């Protein structure tokens, strides 16, 4: 049980901070200063929920141009599907809705850079 939460929770965590260094980096190759702009504050927004996922897995007991374009797209997409298979599992209230409200971020995030492609098209 409470091993299947932690595993779910340090998956998140993991996925939380490969988004961190990743879409800073997505964020230094852009000439575009819309899209620079997305790529930060995603960057920013997956640095707080790793603090936030860090806290409640050490409380459980635990130990933690186009070319561009498309692979940091890759990199959210990955995101939300982590984050719809961990919501699928059957946790504790508390942590569904934490879960819950980080995924909200990640699919805003995503429909933004996915609306700035579209005006370029």
């Amino acid at each position: 049980n409470l091993d299947d939460t932690l595993d779910v929770l340090n998956d998140l965590l993991q996925t939380s901070k490969d988004g961190e260094a990743g879409f800073h980096a997505c964020a230094e190759d852009l000439r575009d200063p819309q899209l620079k702009a997305a790529m930060l504050e995603q960057s920013r927004d997956c640095a707080a929920a790793a603090d936030e996922l860090e806290r409640i897995v050490l409380e459980l007991g635990g130990k933690p141009e186009e070319a561009v374009l498309n692979e940091c797209e890759r990199g959210e997409d990955v995101a939300k599907h982590r984050y719809q298979a961990a919501l699928e599992k059957s946790l504790p209230a508390e942590i569904h809705q934490v879960i819950e409200r980080q995924y909200q971020g990640v699919l805003r995030h995503h429909d933004r850079v996915r609306a700035l492609r579209d005006a370029r098209a």
